[PDB]
């Protein structure tokens, strides 16, 4: 149907926008602390601790299969990356501190993206 196509034009535009957002957010992690999932080989207990792991590459796989239906869903995943990190790691670590910085730097990007999504539908 033509109604179905039009939903698909909008999903595809959402995806284009969210790719820009994701790159912008990944630049706030120059150390690439959040680029890949935590290794179970290198942290075998990780799933005893964190129930929903998340990382930029897993967000990117989802994004390219147009699996984000809106910005809330994408914002939940981004917040997982930060929130998992601040639980697992202690306050005085390079990992926690990188989360805080990503959160603060990310919140700006996400403040304007929420306006660009509302603004352009």
């Amino acid at each position: 149907s033509m109604e179905q196509v039009a939903m698909e034009l909008r999903l595809t535009e959402l995806t284009r926008l969210l790719r820009s957002v994701l790159d912008q957010l990944q630049d706030k992690d120059p150390a690439r602390i959040f680029a890949q999932p935590v290794s179970l080989k290198e942290v075998p207990d990780y799933l005893d601790h964190i129930k929903h792991p998340m990382d930029f590459a897993t967000m990117r796989k989802r994004l390219e299969a147009q699996g984000y239906k809106n910005l809330h869903e994408f914002e939940e995943d981004f917040d997982l990356i930060i929130d998992n990190c601040m639980k697992y790691n202690a306050r005085d670590t390079v990992f926690y501190r990188a989360a805080v910085r990503l959160r603060d730097q990310g919140g700006v990007v996400l403040r304007q993206a929420r306006r660009e999504v509302d603004s352009i539908g």
